[PDB]
């Protein structure tokens, strides 16, 4: 599914990401914009041969199993394909683990490079949250 900006913000909130580990909703929307363009079916092969999956481009090296990423852990305990569903529950649950891992949202290099420090609230403006 390709989510609308406000639609994804509502979903992410319903799933308890607003201010999760201190990161307001707009940081989540922003990272998903730049990670998947809001597309639950986004897959991207990384240089190490792992793949990123979903709305928040969770990577098979540490977080989910895709069966083709040597050395990988499946820390969120799920098939990576479960991160491409139209229902973001599994992606959100897994994101909560990733952002809790130590580096907060810097885990998403696109968040660090394109969202961090910016007016992320712009990402949920006009939304009936
Ligand atoms: O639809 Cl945006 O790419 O302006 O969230
Ligand atoms: O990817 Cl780790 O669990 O070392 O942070
Ligand atoms: O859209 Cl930024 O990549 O300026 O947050
Ligand atoms: O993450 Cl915010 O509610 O500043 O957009
Ligand atoms: O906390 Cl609200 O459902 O009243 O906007
Ligand atoms: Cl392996
Ligand atoms: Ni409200």
């Amino acid at each position: 599914k390709v989510f609308g900006r406000c639609e994804l913000a509502a979903a992410m909130k319903r799933h308890g990401l607003d201010n999760y580990r201190g990161y307001s909703l707009g940081n989540w929307v922003c990272a998903a914009k730049f990670e998947s363009n809001f597309n639950t079916q986004a897959t991207n092969r990384n240089t190490d041969g792992s793949t990123d999956y979903g709305i928040l481009q969770i990577n098979s090296r540490w977080w989910c199993n895709d069966g083709r990423t040597p050395g990988s852990r499946n820390l969120c305990n799920i098939p990576c394909s479960a991160l491409l569903s139209s229902d973001i529950t599994a992606s959100v649950n897994c994101a909560k683990k990733i952002v809790s891992d130590g580096n907060g949202m810097n885990a998403w290099v696109a968040w660090r490079n394109r969202c961090k420090g910016t007016d992320v609230q712009a990402w949920i403006r006009g939304c009936r949250l």
